[PDB]
């Protein structure tokens, strides 16, 4: 009898997929890390050198966190001194090692604290945030041209996002934006000052005698939101003129009427920049295309070059406006947007024509455009065999748009679904990502004749592995509601037994814009319920998933908490019906949004779940952020939407929960989801006189993943499903 | 088959004890509340009469919390719109009737939002605090003074104490003091500007959309203290066109060296009062008796009149350096002492001489003096039958010392060994309060010939109503531990079998000076575990317990965290091989010390308990106030005690925990022991990968004690105790 995949071989990673993580350094050789050492490759032959041996920094006296090589070659940045912020953000120090004298650069050193850094994306300039503000060196031992004088610790942000920005707009703590041969520097500035603040307590080592309360400029829905600017400087002339000129872009008078957003910055030439603007009321918004003035100094935007996209369905782009794809001349651009059946696809602008031409149709989406050459465009999308939560590459002829071919389809169909793609510097090779349905598989591309060059990484080693384990298999398929198909997927027991009746646990996020039933191989906590505790573990794509049109996108607008949480209740249901699900054993669980819609349907009263856990739930929709909760919500107004702010908390149903089993989950330190929102719950509760399970997470935030606290809520969660479903 | 006292029981409170709270206003009369009227009552005939009928307050408009009636018994204070600060604090509103007009009085009202009130102790005028400073009001319609100009929220407390005096000192809000005829006004300062704020959310109902931080002056162990200053006002000599002069008493020049607290305020006569001061090392103690000079109108204290009481083996005082009584002309008084036996005796001195002659001796403890007459002391005492944990009252001869007469003992002495006393106003009268074994019996008596007059209060309808339970029984013995008994109690099931083996519950308190083994009858959550569930809920006081000495009660000097708990698990081991014990079943429990008591026991890897709940424990005492703490601790610095303050740790036993059921319970707002405290545990135990069991209680103090909460907990430990002894 093989061995079954356990909690502990999930929670010590005893099975591990292999990766390979490789940096495009031009248009033919990629950075690999091996043993340590940095080899470069060529990507024609598969020859490799080393790049930079392991021991170069022995006697460095500190553990090098990353590294960055400049573009020319000519430097590399080494990052330590890593500390953690939010989901994106950082600080680290910084040293600069000059590869050709083969010599660490000592003088005008990057400042400890550093908040970001980058290279310019030709040469060696640099550009970094320190305090709030932004700095540039023009060469790496040379003193810096401090750019920005109003930068204030949780006040004015220059270059880098505030908390919202950052996780909800553009995913990263960079708000700065190199010119594509790095003459021009773009930035943001964010001014929190009538932000309100969450405050909590952070505990820290057992030595601190006093917590520490953490305060972070938050806007919940409702809440006074970051007001922003953009600017410009021109870093060419820094080294002429003693205080260089930052020429700000205002928005448009459209978005100057009341609060809006800055979603995107796009560079289309050495001398023309895109920036898309979003209304508070995000279904409203409007890009500029903005040219340098060569004899004024200043950026002006042509309203003939302004372009609006707006929803009459719902929110604007899956989690915002797209962004754009510029053809070399920069006169005209890709861009994803939604047709007028309600599917994304791909539209073609001239930058002073309104109307665009859409370059792909059909009933599935584009997910994303991955390059641009003059020939062709390479894009991913679920068209292939009508499955969603497919991925492939597809490449289209610019001359003729008829000219459709999948690149990755029938590569390894049984396989290879789910895609990803890396390409070169300028797209002359490319890295192919398949992640499931089976081993992960790795290989590279000539993009002159598509044809494989070689198998990076195939994941050999693992299916050896797992030759020796009873793994469980998945299902995904689709059951129709309404006359419309909605998928979902099954991680099903070894030996799977349609006569027998199995206990299943209904793993649920269900936000806007999600996706649970794919393609993807996953090596989780399911693998181990279904190989180990014989538990199906099932997941559903309901009202309001993604990648299907905005008829199901945009069905919860306005509505979050309503059809996302009856559709899990309703495919539980029809779990059921299917004849080899124990009625008497269905659990639900989820994290962040998934554990708002396991509570919802947990204080639902609909006697389909015995148990459930909900871990870091949102609870009430005006204590989570402005950005995201007002996407799909709009304002917590009487004129707005109050009304259903009101009517959608978990707090409404607390009586509900006398009939279920319940788990309460949340780190302490949660700067995205407020321990707040759980405490709101308990108390809620505990004035009902429901009995309930809890767990806190001293310290810990929305990711509860440092290794002991990972292990410790794995664990206590197999224990409380088991006991619910009387597993020995 | 009659009913078990249930979970039901114990949260609903079926069967309550019937009380007979009284207000001596003379040395012949008393106030008793009763069908919301107030009568007056004769002590020695016991004929009554209405002095202020329930609805003459009918038409007020607020719902009153409480009443205090004038000495003079010309008017009432009326108490509403109360709001709970922390143990003994809050503010309320005030209202002021006057009884012989039969009219509120609506001219020059005390302020709402007022934070202490109190008539003088003759006639009635008005000492209030309103925003940290003090005001009197000579006649309840006129205005009042201003005392003091310096109050200031967190900072200048005048006549108020801050919150570590509040709790671990005075054990009261007020630090004002009337001279026994209402001339002077004595009050204290405290000022604590450089005392460190403990910080912690409050999330308050589910609209506030951002909980709130309270900030709380709350010195840790070994952190910067509050400062104290001491004064006295002439009300009889106060001005409309003046501000009054208070006249400062500074402290000893042996107290003025270093930290050090203001302990005891005791007024000796008309013109004389008496302070105690003790060191921030608190084995040292400074009484001075000061003399008002009617020449120069200044306090005197003569340094001929200082007496010094200092402790070779611990702290002084129980909790604190004893009150002194003084005789009628003030120039000799009466204070409890450790003599060299170290057992607690009453000592009398004469002000101005260094040596007291002890007029009590033996191995037993004296608990407090009660009353003085010119003929008697009259004092409680555990002397009877050697029971540390029984109480009576006792009269001495003051003239013949060998004359000890027991005023309560013989009264019943099998339902009655427990005693409280309450005497008017020159002793001529006293009621006793007996609180066990069996039910509690009120009883009115007069001094002269120790007459017992009349039977107050029998509980006979509680007694009628509980012959139809099964109640449990109490067992009150000791064991021998190197050649010391140390005594116990077990609360034992219905119809006890000690031929059956029971689980056992041994619930913990075991602070220093504590006392969990008594005499007194309880319906608690213990009561509903024997009578329902049939398990043993034993209670065991080893070293660090009080009322036995300083040898036992001095044994963990310095040393918390050591016998005390060591005693424990050995009261525990020997429960374990009686014959009626399941050694298999046994299970701790505790409540803040206990809580720390039971953690250090669980995690002691002893072997002996199964399971254990800890609710609000202490976990480290540098997260601990500093008076409480530093009375056992010393100072938390390399020079005093460091090693020990960190030896002592709950969290330095996480790995011990693997072997054992534990339940961790936390208010979020408890001020008095930090949830800090709670977190660093469970951050520890999932540090070494120990499972355990949580609940948070949110906006719950250190009472753990709304309506809802408190239901809610003591199911939650239920189900957990049934669970870990397999009962259903
Ligand atoms: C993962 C998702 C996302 N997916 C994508 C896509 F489509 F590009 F893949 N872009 N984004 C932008 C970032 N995304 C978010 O949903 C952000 C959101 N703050 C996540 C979140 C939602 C919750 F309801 C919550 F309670 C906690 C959270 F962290
Ligand atoms: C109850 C006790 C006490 N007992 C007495 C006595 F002897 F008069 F009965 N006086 N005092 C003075 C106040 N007392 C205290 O122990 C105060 C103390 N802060 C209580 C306490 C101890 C802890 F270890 C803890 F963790 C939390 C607490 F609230
Ligand atoms: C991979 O091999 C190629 C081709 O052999 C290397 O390119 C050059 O090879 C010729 C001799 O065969 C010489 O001109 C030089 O030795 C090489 N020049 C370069 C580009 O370095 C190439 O070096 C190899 N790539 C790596 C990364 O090792
Ligand atoms: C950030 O925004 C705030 C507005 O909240 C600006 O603060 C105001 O600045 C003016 C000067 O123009 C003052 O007269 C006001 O008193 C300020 N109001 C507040 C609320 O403080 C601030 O100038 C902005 N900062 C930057 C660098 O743009
Ligand atoms: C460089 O130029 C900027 C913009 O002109 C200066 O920033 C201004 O500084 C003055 C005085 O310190 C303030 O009154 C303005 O409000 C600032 N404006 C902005 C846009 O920040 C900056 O101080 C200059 N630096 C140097 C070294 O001269
Ligand atoms: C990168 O692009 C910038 C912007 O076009 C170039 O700067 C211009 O260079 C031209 C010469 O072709 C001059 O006419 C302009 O005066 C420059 N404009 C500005 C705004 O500086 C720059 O030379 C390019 N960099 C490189 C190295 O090719
Ligand atoms: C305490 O509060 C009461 C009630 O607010 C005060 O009396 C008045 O109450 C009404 C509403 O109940 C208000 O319109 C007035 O502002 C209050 N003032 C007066 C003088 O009528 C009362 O004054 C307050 N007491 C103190 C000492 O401020
Ligand atoms: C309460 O005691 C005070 C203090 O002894 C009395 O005040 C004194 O009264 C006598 C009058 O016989 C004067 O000689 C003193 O000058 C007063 N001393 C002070 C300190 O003011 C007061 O008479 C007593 N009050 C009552 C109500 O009995
Ligand atoms: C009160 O207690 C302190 C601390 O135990 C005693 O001060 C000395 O301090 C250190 C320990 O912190 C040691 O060197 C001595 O053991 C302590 N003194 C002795 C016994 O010599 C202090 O003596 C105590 N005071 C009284 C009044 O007994
Ligand atoms: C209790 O009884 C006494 C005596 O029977 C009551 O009578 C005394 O006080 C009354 C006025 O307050 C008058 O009736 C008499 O002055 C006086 N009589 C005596 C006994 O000398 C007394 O009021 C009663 N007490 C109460 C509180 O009602
Ligand atoms: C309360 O105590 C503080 C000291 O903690 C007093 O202010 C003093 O301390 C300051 C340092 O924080 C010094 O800068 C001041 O010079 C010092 N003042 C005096 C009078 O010495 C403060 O006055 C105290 N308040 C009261 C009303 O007693
Ligand atoms: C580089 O150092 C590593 C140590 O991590 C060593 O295992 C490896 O063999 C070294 N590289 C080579 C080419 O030997
Ligand atoms: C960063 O901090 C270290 C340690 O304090 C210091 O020695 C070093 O000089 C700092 N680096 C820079 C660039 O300031
Ligand atoms: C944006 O949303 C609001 C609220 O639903 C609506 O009233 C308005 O018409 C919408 N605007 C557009 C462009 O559809
Ligand atoms: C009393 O003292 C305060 C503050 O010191 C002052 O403002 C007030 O005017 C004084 N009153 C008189 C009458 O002296
Ligand atoms: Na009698």
């Amino acid at each position: 009898t093989r061995k079954t995949y356990t909690l502990t071989d999930y929670l010590k990673n005893t099975y591990r997929l292999k990766l390979y993580s490789l940096r495009w350094i031009s248009d033919h050789e990629y950075l690999y890390k091996q043993e340590n050492n940095i080899l470069v490759f060529n990507a024609e032959y598969g020859n490799s050198s080393v790049f930079l041996e392991n021991s170069t920094f022995d006697e460095f006296g500190h553990s090098i966190n990353d590294y960055s090589i400049s573009p020319d070659g000519q430097f590399i940045l080494l990052e330590y001194n890593y500390v953690k912020q939010w989901r994106h953000s950082y600080t680290a120090s910084y040293d600069i090692y000059d590869l050709n004298k083969r010599q660490l650069i000592t003088e005008e050193r990057i400042p400890n604290n550093t908040q970001w850094v980058t290279w310019s994306p030709v040469g060696h300039k640099l550009a970094y945030v320190w305090n709030n503000d932004i700095y540039v060196k023009i060469e790496p031992n040379l003193p810096s041209y401090r750019i920005t004088w109003t930068g204030k610790e949780d006040i004015i942000y220059n270059g880098i996002t505030d908390w919202v920005y950052e996780e909800e707009v553009f995913s990263a703590y960079s708000a700065l934006w190199w010119s594509p041969n790095g003459t021009f520097l773009a930035y943001a500035q964010f001014n929190d000052t009538e932000v309100p603040l969450i405050e909590y307590s952070f505990y820290s080592d057992e030595s601190l005698q006093y917590p520490k309360t953490v305060r972070v400029p938050y806007p919940k829905a409702g809440a006074v939101n970051p007001t922003v600017k953009f600017f410009v400087v021109n870093t060419d002339s820094l080294s002429s003129v003693t205080n260089a000129t930052s020429i700000q872009i205002t928005a448009p008078a459209s978005m100057l009427i009341g609060d809006h957003y800055l979603c995107d910055v796009t560079w289309a030439t050495q001398e023309r920049i895109s920036l898309q603007w979003l209304r508070r009321i995000q279904n409203y918004s409007v890009m500029d295309i903005c040219d340098y003035d060569e004899s004024s100094g200043r950026w002006n935007c042509l309203v003939a070059r302004q372009h609006i996209e707006m929803s009459t369905t719902g929110w604007v782009g899956r989690f915002r406006p797209s962004e754009p794809h510029f053809t070399l001349d920069g006169n005209s651009f890709y861009k994803i947007i939604s047709n007028e059946e309600g599917y994304r696809h791909i539209c073609y602008f001239q930058i002073d024509k309104k109307d665009c031409t859409f370059i792909t149709k059909g009933t599935w989406e584009v997910i994303g455009i991955e390059a641009l050459t003059s020939d062709y465009l390479y894009y991913i999308s679920n068209e292939y065999k009508g499955m969603p939560g497919g991925r492939n590459l597809y490449k289209i002829q610019l001359s003729d748009y008829t000219k459709v071919t999948c690149l990755s389809c029938e590569l390894n169909p049984e396989r290879c679904q789910y895609y990803s793609v890396s390409f070169s510097k300028e797209a002359k090779y490319y890295q192919l990502r398949c992640s499931g349905p089976g081993l992960p598989l790795y290989t590279l591309h000539s993009s002159v004749n598509d044809k494989g060059l070689r198998v990076l990484e195939d994941n050999s080693a693992l299916d050896k592995m797992l030759q020796n384990v009873q793994m469980p298999s998945k299902k995904l398929d689709f059951i129709i509601l309404n006359e419309t198909k909605f998928w979902y997927q099954m991680i099903l027991p070894p030996h799977f037994d349609k006569s027998k009746k199995y206990p299943l646990l209904l793993d649920v996020y269900a936000g806007p814009c999600s996706q649970k039933a794919d393609t993807v191989f996953r090596l989780n906590w399911a693998t181990y319920l279904a190989s180990t505790e014989n538990i199906i573990v099932a997941s559903f794509d309901g009202r309001g998933s993604g990648y299907q049109g905005d008829k199901i996108m945009h069905a919860i607008n306005r509505r979050l908490g309503t059809f996302e949480v009856e559709d899990q209740i309703e495919a539980a249901r029809q779990f059921s019906k299917m004849g080899f699900v124990d009625n008497k054993r269905i659990a639900i669980w989820g994290w962040s949004y998934g554990g708002y819609v396991t509570s919802m349907v947990l204080g639902s009263g609909s006697g389909v779940f015995k148990c459930g856990i909900a871990v870091a739930p949102v609870s009430r929709w005006e204590y989570y952020d402005s950005v995201y909760t007002e996407r799909y919500m709009g304002l917590p107004t009487p004129e707005d939407n109050l009304d259903h702010y009101r009517n959608s908390t978990v707090m409404s149903r607390a009586e509900n929960f006398k009939q279920v089993e319940y788990l309460l989950i949340h780190g302490t330190a949660d700067d995205n989801v407020h321990f707040q929102q759980s405490a709101q719950i308990s108390k809620a509760l505990v004035d009902v006189g429901v009995d309930f399970q809890a767990m806190w997470y001293t310290d810990e935030d929305h990711g509860i993943a440092s290794s002991t606290a990972h292990q410790h809520i794995y664990t206590h969660m197999s224990h409380f499903i088991k006991q619910c479903f009387s597993l020995p």
